[PDB]
């Protein structure tokens, strides 16, 4: 009749935004879930993003952080954050990033 809601389909509450980012700092895309036993995954353009003392990934519950450290103009593109459980219903979400210029006299 109805399927059940833990086999509901999963989406990001939060759903990431753009950032803008000054060269020598940091982004930080910031996502909320329905559920905590989703496995999240950051990809940037067709290359997914690993740790390599440049990306930090962090999960705090329903919440999973990702930052990158020397934001570069080049560096400057699309970031999505996927979310993925056994088959319930996959979701896929965008944000981008943006290097904002050096301030000066």
């Amino acid at each position: 009749g109805i399927d059940p809601f833990t086999a509901e389909p999963i989406q990001f509450t939060k759903r990431i935004q753009n950032i803008v980012v000054s060269e020598h700092q940091s982004a930080t895309f910031e996502c909320e879930v329905s559920f905590d036993d989703a496995i999240v995954t950051w990809y940037k353009g067709p290359t997914e993003l690993t740790e390599s003392q440049k990306y930090n990934f962090r999960n705090d519950g329903r919440c999973h952080y990702m930052t990158i450290h020397n934001v570069t103009p080049d560096d400057e593109g699309v970031y999505s954050v996927i979310a993925r459980l056994e088959p319930r219903g996959e979701a896929r979400s965008t944000a981008e990033l943006k290097g904002e210029l050096r301030s000066g006299c």
